[PDB]
């Protein structure tokens, strides 16, 4: 198994880079993190912040999750993120993505003890 928290770091954390390196970023990252293993995950966001910074988001601004649950939190400051959105010629198993860099507040769902991020909800 893989814990909720470890899975979040696997699919969303990329601290080794401050931004989206190039157009190549998403094709390599999605594959590396095994996000294009059973299908091409449609969209995925990577956060280039320290892990301590992303975890502190659980004590930040509490907001409603897209699913109606109340365990989502919004970062007070903008973070550096990269959005990976699937393309047209992207055909499984040859998934193709468009790398998109930006700075936005992130919204994550937290849970557990300790209370850690387990799901990425949105970026605004």
């Amino acid at each position: 198994k893989e814990t909720a928290a470890a899975k979040f770091e696997r699919q969303h954390m990329d601290s080794s880079t401050s931004a989206a390196s190039s157009s190549n970023y998403c094709n390599q990252m999605m594959k590396s993190r095994n996000l294009t293993k059973d299908r091409c995950k449609p969209v995925n966001t990577f956060v280039h912040e320290s892990l301590a910074d992303v975890q502190a988001v659980c004590s930040q601004k509490n907001v409603a999750c897209k699913n109606g649950q109340t365990n989502c939190y919004q970062s007070y400051s903008t973070m550096s993120i990269t959005d990976c959105r699937e393309t047209g010629s992207s055909k499984y198993p040859n998934c193709a993505y468009k790398t998109t860099q930006a700075n936005k507040h992130i919204i994550v769902a937290c849970e557990g003890n300790p209370y850690v991020p387990v799901h990425f909800d949105a970026s605004v």
